């Protein structure tokens, strides 16, 4: 049954054809099981380790490296023990990344799997095969089963309550909405078919816990058809878009594949003269090997092997840094999307305010005389739940007992209240026991002390519930009509130890409309026009004005109906029992905003981040609270920038999307509205942060770019969110967004640094193949630089001091490329220099170097013909063309250039003369280690044979410096162009 809440208990039994006493027959269970399936959510389609490994090798760049490794293995097979080092190192990189990926997925947690912790293992049913109850597996429960639940039981399916075998039935529905008080259930049907779950007073939802009582019911839906099952299907459908940087890697990969292939065509076209080369000759087996080991070098030089290690280590350190600021980020790639947040949708009571109620104002009727009227407004000091306060009128201490209207006012707050106070010695602070708005009333009557009781000598524990207990002795709480959203009030039936009385509290409009009289001290006066208008006017002054208070109308029924003429089980008749009331007074309490929220809203204004408030208050107070914390101006018109649940649904889908682009406040939203607002924001390409703390909020948290859960929220809300606020404070979001922009600012820099190095390395290898020179750089050397020599200053670039105007700029566009425009031309000139500096360095030692054999450029270009001992050759040893020394010139030039290029990466356009290189201390320290590591591989005896290197003379290093140092001069010239032109 889709709408079993709207059907009577007889209609539900008639639908399935099951008796409440006998239960489903064995043949009915057979057919109901085949029709509706088993009472369980679908299992996770877990990927195999093989599936992950394939995923690791699905990336094009990884595939290129694997191909290069294979070519290297073959070349090593047909070539010195060092030969197979190159294949192994490449493979080790790939293997490690895969292991990292596998570990990441294993650590990852799935919210849908979390939903299964709310699936009980067992369930109690009544079936026709046995007379007594049967405790079967909850998986085997089918719709139409007669199910019994009691205290401690977890509800196994969506159950329509048939009969409550106890006095009352209280259910803990906290998994749906978060930390909440138990809800009373009944058996009468709910008229509205489109009613929300909060109003389904006759339904037991799967996963909830029975707080107290015992009832018999009939199963309405099972599996994915339950309310918790519908939420799973919404989460399954939600697709997680790749972070902008992840998409850029996909872009950089496919564009790099085109350049590598076009270079292979370019080298073939440049060396097309080999078609006119004679046929007889052994240089063809050497030629194919020459271009194959250049292809391996071309792949290593193009791919930044160390970039993922530097990226994942900067995000991991930023997560530890955010954790000290109470921001628990779960996914590392989501830190980039955190700095890109454009709209923040936040709840109020948990995040924007402290959720610590306290009565601040109250008024009782002072005098009614025809058209004249006067009230007795009061002020209450003390913002905590402690009974330490003072009642004031016109800022003057008063004794509350001297006013008779306050005596009846306090008895309502003490009796029409299900909460209490309690003192904790481990913290020395009075704590809350129950609802926050009800605990404020118990604290209020303690500050009043309307009976002038002596509490000075009472202990702190006794002081907490002392004046309340006195009032509790005077009257006897017979029964309680619980709160319901249709009448928005609750009442209690009391008798003395004079006839009986009823004390009512609730929303002002509903309670005052049911008042026919007005309490004036101890007398009674009929409710008239000018009195009701004076009362309702002060209601709007406290709820809409600067006070932003939540008002509660308090009334009594001096002549309640007879006890036998009342039915305490019909929740629909509760409003009829709460009629013909006498207005006593109104109590207004404040949910104060946090201290750091007002400044955090202004930081979002300076950073171009829009804040949207989501409350449960009426539209008048929600707009008033927005004007208080800074969402709206005090005199700013907000006719089309604030909506409610009914207002938003009464709009067509066209005007709903237009409303979400200008709205900054949503009051009393339906459960589906959070996911609808996210989609409308995403339709405008907004990066939306959404808050929530229950399974109801779980689909909206996954749909939003960044779900934000509460540290005190449910486990499902945390597993569904990208960030968890440890202190539930809204300011943690702004601090996490600020840190997200700061991380990406430094992250943008070392990416450009490592990428520009790969550009210069390719130009170096393209010049080697286009001219026919010996290999100036070997893939083993390039891997050592791209992983270690350049990876250390890249990590150091992640610690660059952040800009002082980060929160003064609009959020970054996700489609903004890292390198484009004039910067794209810079790294071409820089890369064109590195490629020419390294190739020219190795060609120097071969040609103009005194320490090295002078050789003609033709000989160097035609060095593969040395074997002939041609007359064109001078009989020079052919082994010279394989000498180690020249590869050290190209390597030391490349290393020193990247050390200089790392200094130029401290700023995009600012000069080093203006922003000095010693701004980042970690960058200078990383350069020292990287250079020392260069000497380690140059001098420590095992390493240079592995890297095919030899030490350089003090004269040779000066040649490296005069070739590498002009990089700073070249890059400063390019920076000087962007600044002044
Ligand atoms: C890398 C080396 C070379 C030689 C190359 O071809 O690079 C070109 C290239 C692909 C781009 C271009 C480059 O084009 C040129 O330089 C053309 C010069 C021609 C000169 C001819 C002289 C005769 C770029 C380089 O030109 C310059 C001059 O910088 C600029 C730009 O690139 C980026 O902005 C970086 C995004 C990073 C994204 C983040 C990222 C993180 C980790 C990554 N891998 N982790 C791995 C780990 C393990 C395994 C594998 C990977 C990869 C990326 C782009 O145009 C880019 O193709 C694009 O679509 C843009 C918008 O991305
Ligand atoms: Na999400």
């Amino acid at each position: 049954m889709e709408a079993a809440h709207s059907k009577s208990t007889e209609e539900c039994l008639a639908y399935f054809g099951v008796s409440e006493t006998t239960g489903l027959t064995p043949d009915q269970v057979k057919r109901h099981l085949e029709k509706y399936g088993h009472n369980e959510l679908p299992a996770e389609e877990g990927k195999s380790l093989w599936e992950l490994v394939i995923e690791q090798f699905e990336d094009l760049l990884v595939r290129i490296l694997l191909l290069a490794a294979c070519i290297s293995f073959v070349l090593a097979w047909f070539e010195t023990i060092t030969a197979f080092v190159e294949p192994f190192v490449i493979l080790l990189i790939l293997i490690a990344n895969a292991i990292v990926g596998v570990w990441q997925e294993r650590n990852a947690e799935n919210a849908i799997e979390a939903l299964k912790e709310y699936e009980p293992e067992m369930g109690k049913v009544y079936r026709a095969d046995r007379k007594s109850v049967q405790r079967i597996k909850a998986r085997d429960i089918v719709p139409g089963d007669i199910v019994e639940v009691a205290v401690g039981d977890k509800v196994p399916a969506d159950i329509r309550i048939l009969s409550i075998k106890s006095t009352t039935l209280r259910v803990d529905q906290s998994i749906l909405t978060g930390e909440s008080v138990s809800v009373i259930k009944h058996t009468e049907p709910v008229p509205d078919p489109r009613a929300v779950n909060q109003d389904k007073k006759n339904m037991l939802f799967s996963g909830t816990n029975i707080a107290a009582g015992k009832a018999l019911g009939i199963v309405a839906t099972t599996g994915v058809s339950t309310e918790i099952g519908k939420i799973r299907d919404q989460m399954a459908a939600t697709e997680q878009d790749k972070t902008p940087l992840q998409q850029k890697l996909d872009e950089f990969g496919e564009q790099l594949s085109k350049v590598i292939s076009l270079i292979c065509v370019a080298v073939w076209l440049i060396n097309i003269g080999h078609f006119n080369d004679p046929v007889h000759g052994g240089s063809w087996i050497r030629g194919a090997i020459y271009y194959f080991k250049i292809a391996v070098a071309l792949a290593v030089a193009a791919i930044p092997e160390g970039l993922p290690a530097v990226i994942t280590t900067c995000l991991a350190l930023g997560t530890r840094r955010m954790a000290k600021k109470n921001a628990i980020v779960r996914s590392l790639p989501s830190v980039e999307t955190l700095g890109c947040t454009s709209v923040i949708c936040s709840d109020k009571t948990g995040t924007l305010t402290t959720n610590q109620m306290s009565v601040c104002k109250m008024f009782i009727i002072d005098k009614v005389d025809g058209d004249f009227c006067s009230l007795n407004e009061f002020s209450i000091t003390g913002s905590t739940y402690a009974p330490e306060g003072e009642v004031l009128k016109n800022d003057k201490p008063i004794r509350s007992g001297q006013f008779d209207g306050l005596v009846e006012l306090a008895t309502i707050c003490a009796l029409c209240n299900d909460s209490s106070l309690d003192f904790n010695e481990t913290k020395g602070v009075y704590e809350k026991v129950g609802e926050a708005t009800e605990t404020a009333l118990t604290t209020l009557v303690e500050k009043m002390n309307v009976f002038n009781t002596e509490v000075r000598n009472l202990s702190k524990v006794e002081r907490a519930n002392a004046c309340n207990s006195v009032i509790r002795q005077l009257m006897k709480k017979e029964f309680t009509l619980e709160f319901s959203r249709d009448r928005k009030s609750m009442s209690v039936y009391c008798s003395p130890a004079v006839g009986n009385k009823m004390f009512v509290k609730g929303a002002p409009e509903g309670v005052i409309d049911r008042c026919n009289y007005v309490r004036v001290g101890t007398t009674r006066v009929p409710m008239t026009g000018p009195v009701k208008e004076k009362i309702l006017s002060v209601i709007k002054e406290w709820g809409t004005g600067r006070d932003t208070l939540r008002c509660l109308a308090l009334a009594t029924r001096d002549t309640p109906p007879k006890r036998e003429e009342m039915v305490l089980d019909d929740s629909s008749r509760f409003m009829e029992y709460e009629t013909d009331l006498t207005f006593v007074g109104v109590v207004g309490m404040l949910d104060p905003p946090r201290k750091e929220v007002m400044g955090s809203i202004q930081l979002c204004r300076d950073a171009g981040i829009r804040v949207i408030m989501i409350t449960g208050d009426n539209k008048g107070t929600a707009i008033a609270i927005c004007r208080r914390i800074g969402i709206f101006g005090e005199n700013e018109e907000v006719a089309d920038r604030a909506y409610t649940g009914r207002e938003f649904d009464d709009l067509p889908l066209a005007e709903q999307r237009e409303a979400c682009r200008r709205a900054c406040c949503f009051a009393r939203v339906e459960p589906s509205h959070k996911s609808k607002i996210v989609e409308y924001l995403q339709s405008y390409d907004e990066i939306t942060a959404m808050t929530g703390d229950g399974v109801n909020d779980a689909p909206a948290l996954k749909k939003a770019e960044i779900g934000i859960a509460m540290g005190s929220g449910t486990a499902v809300a945390k597993t569904a969110s990208e960030m968890v606020l440890a202190d539930d404070n809204f300011s943690t979001i702004v601090a996490a967004v600020e840190e997200g922009r700061a991380i990406y600012n430094n992250m943008k820099q070392f990416i450009r640094y490592l990428i520009s190095s790969n550009v210069g390395e390719v130009v170096c290898i393209f010049l080697t193949a286009a001219l026919g020179l010996p290999e100036a750089l070997i893939p083993v050397q390039l891997l050592w630089v791209n992983l270690v020599t350049d990876g250390l200053p890249a990590t150091a670039l992640g610690f660059n001091p952040p800009d002082l105007d980060i929160m003064d700029r609009p959020p970054r566009s996700p489609k903004e490329p890292l390198i484009s425009g004039w910067l794209f031309f810079r790294y071409m000139a820089i890369g064109g220099y590195v490629g020419a500096a390294t190739v020219g360095a190795a060609a120097w030692w071969f040609m103009y170097a005194e320490d090295g054999p002078g050789v003609t450029y033709h000989q160097l270009t035609h060095f593969m013909q040395c074997t002939e001992d041609h007359p064109h050759f001078e009989g020079l040893d052919c082994e010279i063309f394989e000498a180690p020394e020249p590869m050290t010139m190209a390597l030391s030039v490349l290393v020193t250039i990247e050390m200089c290029n790392a200094l130029n990466s401290l700023s995009e356009n600012q000069s080093l003369m203006r922003m000095p290189p010693w701004v980042n201390i970690w960058l200078l320290g990383s350069i020292c280690l990287s250079m020392s590591l260069h000497f380690l591989i140059l001098y420590v005896d095992p390493l240079p044979m592995i890297f095919k290197l030899k030490a350089l003379d003090l004269t040779q290093w000066l040649m490296v410096l005069k070739i590498s140092l002009p990089v700073i001069g070249l890059d400063e010239i390019l920076k000087f162009i962007a600044r002044n032109y």
